């Protein structure tokens, strides 16, 4: 995959697809061009039997500084663009076929929260800094940012961070439940890899069934899930 | 001035911050039909008053609130006309959470002391909450011979883990403010001496934001909890565009 | 006397507390179709027994339950008619959560040791839970080649945060009792040596409440998680007024 | 002469609530909204009032919405809702829209908030909103969703085309369309029938139904037995 | 099956299991006895391969005239409060917990009266054919209670909003043609052709792979409760499950 | 759009874009190739000022006879995703109004794009059926939900369970489509409705139709919030 995308890099090592956001000079701000390439990246890696697990990380100091202000600014064109943001950030990614891990190396802001939580698991550096700074720019959180908070962070802490726009570090992200674990930057990569390797060792069809089933069952009552969760178990047995 | 305006509630505005003080301290701020009707009045008035940028909900004396008024809200009412009971229940809701949970302006519970039973609805209806270490909390309904009434259980469901919520509802054991913070019921517990100033600093942060934007953000978050991600794509973009208009 | 009544389970009552003991410790209390059927009978029976006011679900020997019986419940059922698989799954759900999640009487899981896989459904169905620090937990399903079956994933979703739930479900890693309390899976982890004492203490607090009021409280909480605030205004007052009747 | 914009009459337990802005085809102003809240709240505590029939004065039932800093809008939107459906949908007492003529736009919400509806064949309905450049506002679109099938709802919303009392009965929008010369008599037979019911039980029944549509079967086993037990208490 | 239940009769007929509510002296009123027997009947038939389709009908002039007012209360007051939990659960158990997502396809053959508590099993049955001569009514209100158990939900699923509210609120009676026109039943036909029409339908159902039929009908009933996005996941899970189990 | 797509055709005439399913030799059966091209079609038409309303129709006798009856397991995920992508994920909440003009055979997987389209007119002469059950599959993709949304409970279950076909007039009486007209009069009746819609402000039309489909999922209280937001979003995008 060398040199194939202008704003993103993919480097696969032993089954682990590192997907690197690559606009370091713009702190990996998400522009419409990055959005369209990320869609391409996800669809491509889906059908690549070399990629058993995807690790979503950032080049340089940012994981992502959020949506690209300049590069985002005919009425209907905003339709397409907002769709393209959703398409990779979570429509493909939340229920992706393969297991996914956010490896948060640094800055994570605003619209970054959507792919952050769409990725199944997440590890950050203690040194990573997060914040929902939309309120200070005069917009509520856009896209799925607020649902991504609601799914991972308790009600009062979500509201505090959304309403104030204050930043918090990696330990605090983990305390809150936004990520699985926060570790020193120097251990970020190996901790992530150790986890990806554990996941690589499961039957991919089974893992998909388990991870999609959990995400879905939060939406459903116990009686609905009896039907739903056995349908997944049985679907897993067909396809495995 | 709102001086002398209500019998059971005082409003004191400082610098954009409207301190709403439940004011039945000889009855530990027990929530009676008079208080419930005046609190409706209060929220509607403050809503339309540009001098109030943030509402801080707090109590006079030792209590924040000791709960619904056992005399005036329950015992005096329960043997009278059914249709009045239903009206009284509804008036309690109207201010505890119907106007308050999606209130136009940002809201903070400042819990100075006792907080029992029906006080959990407005507690959680307020966007944010700081309590005092010295504050005692309890869901004492079970020990009084009723399940939690109104939205008390949903207030718990929204902010506290399932195990912890069931434990406190079922046993009716009390817990103090550091425990309230740890469980997620409030944002922060601080010693009483430091309560007002900690609350004041959060309120000034909130007063710096564009109110309309702050309203879209807080309202959108509370509602997105109820919706799937696909529903939220629609809904949350609608709230951002609605916000842009306004 | 419930003595000798069932092959795979025991019931011991003790001053209002009915200890329901999963009893196949040679097989680490693996849940076979026979245990499932007998547990249905247990639960229906004790529902109507006034001598039993709180149920404590525990295991004989070293395990709470090692999960579904790999042989009796999986291997042997796959070799029978398809239509029987249907009956078998239904019978598992019947006792694990269908009767048990909204059971009439308060329930506590007293998790003395191993709890795996299918064990998580009755675990979270039970209202409250105390485990031994020494107890080991595991969603080993992934490592056996299946996603969690029955209501196991829902069990986690209700009690354990999103990231933590996926971590354990996706990796199949085990964790001990203190980490289970920390995650919100149980109420409390204590040494094994103290487990029964602490549980009885909880059960006795529960026996003090009015049973019908307690029912209403614990049922209304579990259902209110499912409903918006406006739906719950209706629902939760109907629970309160149903409780006053009964 | 209690209200400016609304007349009320109570005969043999039937409270006719009459929208009374005839000159304006009963278009719903902020003043009427505020007064309608007063009306509903007043009539609820009235021991003589058993059923409420909601109609318009002269020829319209209502022509819909009658068309201060930003935040005042919050208040005007809330007051509309408060009488149209927040109090009205789950009203303590049984409720009948007696739709005598014109029924456009925002009048769809109290229309459907009322338990039952009898219209006159000669009545015209419309979701004109579109033609004026706005999508249906308040709860108009949900009211259609509740009562009129998917295809027809979208049809009348998207086109703004109008329809008679016969086509409204047929679509599920109302219970019956009958001639305007019989509208009142038909409505009153229904109302009398409803008055003979135990009011608390009727309330448990009608509220029960409306909620149960949002709930699953299992959720409803809990819930509808709670309304029933609730009824045994309050009755 | 012969003479095995005091209040129900089962007649298996070359794949079609006719299940007959059998208290015609009492208009097939559903007592606690009948509730308990109907649970046994539904569990027994599920596992009997001679039953491919269940047809639920009543002996006599009635389908069922609702809950048995006399023996519900007779049994309930001979006992404490908790006895009502058990009795209500047993009613729900056969009327719809087992019946609504039943493994085998089901048809209500409604030959006469169908009142109150009867609507739950009627709607739990996948499909329904009635006699023009059959009379339906929700008379709970005239008896001074709201519809109990799943009756109002049974209505909400099959009959439009105004019409359900009208019949629940008034307790007014309606006939077979009306019931089919309201969407309560699939079809209404003269009582003389009731058995003919039902059996044609049951035999059509017999043509299909049982597991595939179960997947289709269960998945349709669940899907009403779910969004499109949710159904994308759910409905392909049922399809794949069917392919695994269809044999 | 002359000869741009292999299995589909586009013909705009004065605001109306006719999207024509174009495998009449296979009764317009939906192959993976068709699914990919339909995505591309729906995206392209979304950004074209020329198309104001889309009309979804079939070349030859069929509207569509349903899915066209592999490799690594993963390939299925993609093919299932691309089926849904045009049938309803793009189509159900499409920016521009959509009408299904059902000229003939409508089977199985064809009910998903049928119900996703906002409005529908079929020919009396058209035949529908949910033939899945007969081939030993329950209905796939969003077929059962498409029924659940437009057709009553007893009827949906009837047609799903029996696999019996029904004509255009029965389709309209069930609620599957808006209206059934003779075939001879399908293009005319449809164009006239298409034209009524073209007279609406597009952004206002999108708010109203998306808001209606979504409000079916929400309580009254959720809808007060959601419908007033949609209205205010409308007034901005203008
Ligand atoms: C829904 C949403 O996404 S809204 C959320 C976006 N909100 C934000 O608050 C991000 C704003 N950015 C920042 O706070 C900072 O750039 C930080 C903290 C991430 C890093 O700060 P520094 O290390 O001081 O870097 P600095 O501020 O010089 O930014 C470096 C470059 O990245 C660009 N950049 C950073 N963030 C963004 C962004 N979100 N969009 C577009 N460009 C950005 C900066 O403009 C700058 O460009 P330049 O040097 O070509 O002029
Ligand atoms: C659904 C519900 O909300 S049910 C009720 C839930 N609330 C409770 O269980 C709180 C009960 N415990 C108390 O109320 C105690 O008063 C505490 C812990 C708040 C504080 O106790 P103390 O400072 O020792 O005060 P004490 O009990 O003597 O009473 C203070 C005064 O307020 C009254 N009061 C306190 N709480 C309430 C209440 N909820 N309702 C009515 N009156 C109350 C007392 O009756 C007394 O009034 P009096 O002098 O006119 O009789
Ligand atoms: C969907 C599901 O529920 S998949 C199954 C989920 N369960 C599991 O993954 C737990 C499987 N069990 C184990 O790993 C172990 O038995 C432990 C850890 C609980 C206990 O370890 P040990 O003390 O070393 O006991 P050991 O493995 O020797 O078991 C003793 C007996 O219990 C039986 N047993 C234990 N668990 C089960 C089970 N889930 N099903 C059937 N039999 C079981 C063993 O097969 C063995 O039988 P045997 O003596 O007749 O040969
Ligand atoms: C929760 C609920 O289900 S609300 C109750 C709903 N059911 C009803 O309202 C049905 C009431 N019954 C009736 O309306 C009539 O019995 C009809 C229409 C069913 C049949 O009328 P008829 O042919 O005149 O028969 P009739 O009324 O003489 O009753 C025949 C016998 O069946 C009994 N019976 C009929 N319905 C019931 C019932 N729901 N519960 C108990 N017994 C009943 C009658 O009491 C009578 O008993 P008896 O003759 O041994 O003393
Ligand atoms: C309780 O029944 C089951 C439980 C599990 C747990 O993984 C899997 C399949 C089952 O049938």
């Amino acid at each position: 995959y060398e040199g194939r995308w202008k704003t993103v890099k993919v480097e696969i090592e032993d089954g682990i697809a590192f997907v690197i956001l690559n606009r370091p000079e713009k702190r990996n701000a998400m522009s419409p061009t990055l959005n369209r390439e990320m869609i391409d990246v996800l669809e491509t890696l889906e059908q690549d039997p070399a990629a058993g697990v995807l690790v979503l990380t950032g080049a340089g100091e940012a994981w992502t500084a959020g949506m690209d202000l300049k590069e985002y600014f005919p009425e209907i064109l905003q339709e397409k663009i907002r769709r393209e943001a959703s398409q990779w950030q979570w429509k493909l990614l939340r229920m992706y076929a393969k297991p996914t891990i956010a490896m948060v190396n640094g800055w994570c802001f605003g619209g970054g929260f959507s792919p952050l939580v769409a990725c199944d698991l997440a590890i950050c550096a203690d040194e990573a800094t997060f914040g929902l700074s939309e309120i200070n720019y005069g917009i509520p959180p856009g896209n799925l940012v607020s649902k991504a908070m609601a799914d991972t962070v308790g009600h009062r802490q979500s509201l505090y961070y959304i309403m104030t726009g204050k930043t918090f570090g990696g330990q605090k992200a983990a305390e809150m439940g936004l990520v699985n674990e926060s570790v020193p930057l120097a251990q970020l990569r190996e901790v992530t890899i150790e986890l990806a390797r554990n996941l690589l060792e499961k039957n991919p069809v089974v893992l998909r069934a388990a991870k999609h089933g959990f995400k879905r069952c939060r939406e459903l009552t116990w009686e609905q899930n009896e039907d739903y969760l056995y349908a997944k178990l049985d679907q897993s047995r067909l396809l495995d």
